[PDB]
C-alpha cells in the first residue's frame, strides 16, 4: 500500500485504526496489563506511524523493494518465483520481516525503550500490510503492471472510506484467542500471514487485475484494506500478551534459519569490498559458516544488511550453539579496514544479541561474538 515518509497515507491509517479498534474489542475480562502497555503504545502513536511507512523510504531498501512481496502459496518473492528476476533473489520477504520487525519490538520493549518499540512494531505491521495488499501477495510488480501503482494510488485516495471501528469480536472470541494458542511465535506468524495473504491473492485474481472494472477495484481495495486494519488488530493482541504476560512458560525450538543484522559505520573508509562471513559452532563441534551477500551492495558506509542464514542441520536449538563469529577475508595482499557499528542476532522469537562494536576490523580476522 501507499504510504508517506512523515507517516501518513494507506499504511498509516491501517496501524491506527487497528489501534481503534484493539481498544474497543478488549473484553471486559481482560487483565489491566494488556490496556496499560496498550496505552504506552498510544503514547508512541507518532512513532508507530512513522514505523508503518518508513520501509518504503528506507535508504538500505532492495532496488526492487522485493522484500515487500510475498506469495503465500510457495513462500517466495517475486525474485525467486520469476525467471527474469533470479538474479535479484533475496530469500528476505513480507511475511519474514514482518516477524523480524516484530521480534525486535519486543526486546526494545523488554528493555523499556517504548519509542523504539513502536517504530521497529510500526515497520513489521508495514510488511503485514503489505502482505494483504492484492497486487503484493500475487507477486505482480510495478514494473509487471502498470495496474500496480495504480491501484495502490486508488486505495490511498479513499483510505478514509476504509477504516474499520472494530472486527467484528471481542478478545474472548476465536479470533483473537487464536494469536494465541500456539506457543511458537515464528510458526503461529507465518501461518497467520498465510491466511491473510491468500485471502489478499485471491482478492487479486479474482477482482483487482488490469482488467478488472471500477466496482472490482473498490471491492479488492475496501476489503483489502479491512483486512489489513483486522490483521494489525490480531498482530498487536498477541504482541501485547507476549510483553504483558510474566507468568507464560517460554519454549524452545529448533532453528530453521539464523537472521543477523549489521549496520556499518557512517565514517570515512568504515566500508569494505572484502568477503565477510557469519559462523557457529555447536557443543558436539559442528561448523557452520555463511557468506555475507545480498545482490547489490554490502557493507558500504551507513549501511543496514539483514542476512537469513538456513541452517543444513535441522536438530539443533539456539542453546547447542558454542561459538558465534565473523569472519573477514581480503582478496589481495594490500591491508584494508571495516567499521562495523554493530551485529544483532536473532534465532527463533529472540533477539540473541546485540553487540556494539564500533572498532576497526582488518581483512585476513576473525571478531568474536560468542
Ligand atoms: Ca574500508
Ligand atoms: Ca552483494
Ligand atoms: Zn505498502
Ligand atoms: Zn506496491
Ligand atoms: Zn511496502
Amino acid at each position: 500500500w501507499d504510504g508517506k515518509e512523515d507517516g501518513t497515507g494507506t499504511h498509516s491509517v491501517i496501524v491506527t485504526q487497528a489501534i481503534e479498534m484493539l481498544k474497543h474489542d478488549l473484553s471486559k475480562d481482560e487483565p489491566e496489563a494488556i490496556r496499560n502497555d496498550l496505552s504506552i503504545l498510544e503514547k508512541n502513536l507518532h512513532k508507530f506511524q512513522l514505523g508503518s511507512t518508513f520501509p518504503d523510504y528506507d535508504p538500505n531498501a532492495y532496488s526492487l523493494y522485493q522484500d515487500h512481496f510475498w506469495d503465500p502459496d510457495t513462500d517466495h518473492n517475486f525474485t525467486q518465483d520469476n525467471k527474469w528476476y533470479l538474479s535479484y533473489a533475496v530469500p528476505d520477504n513480507a511475511e519474514s520481516q514482518t516477524r523480524k520487525f516484530a521480534t525486535l519490538a519486543k526486546n526494545e520493549w523488554d528493555k523499556g525503550n517504548y519509542e523504539k518499540a513502536a517504530w521497529y512494531l510500526g515497520q513489521g505491521m508495514h510488511y503485514f500490510g503489505d502482505l494483504n495488499t492484492p497486487y503484493h501477495a500475487a507477486n505482480v510488480t510495478a514494473v509487471d503492471s502498470p495496474g500496480h501503482v495504480k491501484f495502490e494510488t486508488y486505495a490511498e485516495e479513499r483510505k478514509d472510506t476504509y477504516r474499520l471501528d472494530t472486527t467484528g469480536y471481542n478478545t474472548d472470541d476465536a479470533f483473537y484467542k487464536d494469536t494465541l494458542k500456539n506457543d511458537n511465535f515464528n510458526e503461529w506468524s507465518k501461518g497467520y500471514c498465510k491466511y491473510w495473504a491468500k485471502k489478499a491473492k485471491n482478492l487479486y485474481y479474482s477482482h483487482a487485475t488490469m482488467s478488472n472494472s471500477w466496482d472490482d477495484w473498490e471491492y479488492a481495495a475496501s476489503h483489502g484494506v479491512g483486512n489489513a486494519q483486522k490483521g494489525v488488530a490480531g498482530y498487536l493482541y498477541r504482541f501485547l500478551n507476549d510483553v504483558s504476560n510474566k507468568d507464560a512458560v517460554d519454549k524452545d525450538y529448533d532453528l530453521n534459519e539464523i537472521v543477523v543484522m549489521i549496520k556499518t559505520a557512517d565514517v570515512q573508509d568504515a566500508g569494505t569490498d572484502n568477503y565477510i562471513y557469519f559462523g557457529i559452532e555447536t557443543k558436539d563441534g559442528v561448523k557452520e559458516e555463511w557468506a555475507l551477500d545480498n545482490p547489490g551492495n554490502d557493507f558500504t558506509r551507513n549501511q543496514e544488511g539483514t542476512y537469513t542464514l538456513k541452517l543444513k542441520n535441522k536438530n539443533t536449538k539456539y542453546s547447542d550453539i558454542k561459538n558465534m563469529w565473523i569472519r573477514d577475508e581480503k582478496l589481495t595482499v594490500a591491508t584494508d579496514g571495516w567499521k562495523p557499528s554493530y551485529v544483532k542476532v536473532i534465532a527463533g522469537d529472540k533477539v540473541r544479541l546485540e553487540k556494539n562494536i564500533n572498532e576497526w576490523i582488518s581483512g585476513g580476522t576473525t571478531y568474536t561474538l560468542k
